[PDB]
């Protein structure tokens, strides 16, 4: 019962006010997550704003602002000095990493819409995002949205692996969680990013897997041109989550898939997981993330393959898709079990 | 408090999408799209992208964000104004302010709230962007009350001073209305001064209107060549809250009094902090203005606070105008 074309002035005032306050609420979701407040509310159901502000050493006027923003749209409810969870808390909290990703992570790009859209401006470094904030968001995105299907695919391997290479390894939590499932297994993360190596080795060292899991720097689209080559022969499980769309355009994907095939010829299973572009979803029925993901990629000039485009690329890439998993529900996201 | 799981999905999806809508409104305003939709009721994105030399897929995204909350509707490459177009287009400059102007502040909420961080230049805003939005906010929301106040001055100014002069447009319009008038702008920012000097010169007012770099809070320290004595009309719009806290405001009001001994009327327009509006009934702007200033550590007075400060500050409020409707905003006529 949504799509009217004609409304009262009163309705339009309220609607436009809501969009405005949604913006502040949106940013506040990610911030309340990162400052601990969404967790207190999840656990205790309620909190005392002054008490919260003191405990965490926060400027209280601004802390009232954050909660009022959440409350302007029903995520929480304010009662005197108390904030309780509101009718929309669970959903918002479930998707809190997506909001963080939108604001804290990608705000700078969406803010500069008017500078970024002009063609004369689109070369070299023409936008900025917060790498550390994205990383922070993508850690929970990976867990909350991709783990079930990732683990489901690991359960369906039909063999117990021995050496697992992970493309776009970032934090290293993927490899680490593998280590624990398959006691003896060794691992080899790969990034095109320097602070991913360090953050990982530190986190690896921090959990007792230093002796096994090592890392490397290299663009995974040209993995043959990476000095770790020699060890790629012993690897019997490849993985690649939240970065496959970078392999594109199509022809560069084909190439990259082919080159990966040769560089890892002992790989039995290759688990590939990513979000895809949607098609034909109606403007007023777009779910969370979809618009953010697609629109931001369109602004960065980065290509986003639809799900069909992935499907029709694997053969030529030198791979066969033997199982496919739908993600709940990070737009249209998928896990492919390739071999 | 009780809703279905599907209502909840939809509402959270709307909040997410609104974020991108909010940002798009300011972009669309800036890039010509809203003006083009006011006139023709429609627009073609291919046509549009081309005319403006913009990356069309990003242009489609922009319009899909606005379509996603009913500001416009899409019919293939044909955008038609939506059910909320008039209201959104009306407040476009407020959305601009929120996102393009003040986006970096609200983005860094996690870094900006911890007291430890609250020293130095702990936040950032886009001066160019903000300035760009305040031009329209000034004209769209304050002008009616502003010109009503000028009509009922009870005299005709000979020399006007404008505090936080910005673009210089207020002084230009004053000169258009009163052709013999001398004009004087104080702004604390070299960039405003330079821009205003430009515009004033370009338009042919270089003789009448001139500018000095200054902090209106300590107006008593601004050299100005003795010209403050000749001023008989004082204007100050959209910066008065920076006089606060209260003891500072009383002081700044006494110093304005003294620096401008021949001012007959002092016209002061600002938005104020509201009280007791229920969370789910906040109108546009109110939350962003208040929340942002709390984040920046800047005091925002209520209207009653303003009313209660004038006497101790050396002035008598003789006329008050309500503004429609930029949160609770007002123009005071002081003497
Ligand atoms: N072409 C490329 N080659 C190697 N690494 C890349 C890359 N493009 C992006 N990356 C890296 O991939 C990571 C994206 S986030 C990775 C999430 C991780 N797979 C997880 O689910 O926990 C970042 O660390 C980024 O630096
Ligand atoms: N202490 C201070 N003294 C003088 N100007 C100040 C100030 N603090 C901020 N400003 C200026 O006040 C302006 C806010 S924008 C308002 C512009 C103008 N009053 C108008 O009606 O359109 C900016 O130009 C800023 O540089
Ligand atoms: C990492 C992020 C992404 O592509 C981006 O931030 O550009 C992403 C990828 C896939 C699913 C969710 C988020
Ligand atoms: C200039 C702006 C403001 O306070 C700010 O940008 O910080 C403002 C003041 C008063 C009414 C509307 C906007
Ligand atoms: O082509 C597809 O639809 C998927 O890429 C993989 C798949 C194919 C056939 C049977 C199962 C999975
Ligand atoms: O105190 C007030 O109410 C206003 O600040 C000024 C005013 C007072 C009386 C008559 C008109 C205006
Ligand atoms: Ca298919
Ligand atoms: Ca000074
Ligand atoms: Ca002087
Ligand atoms: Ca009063
Ligand atoms: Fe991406
Ligand atoms: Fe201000």
């Amino acid at each position: 019962s949504h799509m009217s074309t004609e409304v009262s002035e009163a309705q339009a005032r309220r609607a436009v006010a809501d969009i405005f306050n949604s913006t502040l609420a949106s940013s506040a979701i990610g911030a309340a997550w990162e400052l601990g407040a969404l967790d207190e509310l999840r656990e205790n159901g309620k909190l005392d704003v002054s008490d919260f502000a003191v405990r965490h050493d926060l400027h209280e006027p601004a802390v009232v602002g954050m909660f009022t923003a959440l409350a302007s749209v029903g995520i929480v409810r304010r009662e005197g000095a108390t904030v309780v969870v509101g009718p929309y808390f669970d959903e918002a909290n479930h998707h809190r990493s997506l909001f963080h990703w939108l604001n804290q992570g990608s705000g700078e790009l969406f803010r500069r819409m008017p500078q970024v859209l002009p063609n004369e401006n689109r070369t070299g470094k023409f936008y900025q995002r917060d790498a550390g904030a994205i990383s922070y968001a993508c850690r929970e995105i990976s867990e909350r949205y991709f783990d079930p299907a990732f683990w489901a695919a690991v359960d369906g391997l039909g063999y117990t692996p021995t050496t697992v290479a992970d493309l776009g390894s970032g934090s290293g939590e993927r490899l680490i969680q593998i280590a624990r499932r398959f006691p003896g297994v060794r691992g080899l993360g790969v990034d095109i990013a320097d602070g991913a190596i360090a953050m990982a080795e530190k986190e690896v060292a921090a959990k007792g897997f230093g002796d096994q899991i090592s890392f490397v720097r290299g663009d995974a689209r040209t993995i043959d041109q990476v000095s770790a080559r020699g060890e790629f022969a012993e690897v019997d499980l490849l993985t690649c989550f939240m970065m496959g769309h970078l392999f594109w355009p199509r022809e560069n994907c084909v190439q990259t898939l082919r080159k990966l095939r040769a560089a890892f010829p002992n790989v039995r299973r290759f688990l590939l997981g990513d979000a895809t572009r949607t098609v034909g979803i109606p403007d007023r029925e777009l779910p969370v993330f979809t618009l953010g993901f697609e629109f931001g990629h369109d602004m960065m000039g980065v290509y986003l393959p639809t799900l069909d485009e992935w499907d029709g690329v694997f053969e030529e890439g030198g791979w066969r898709c033997v199982k496919k998993h739908a993600i709940d529900s990070l737009s249209v996201s998928v896990v492919f079990e390739l071999e």
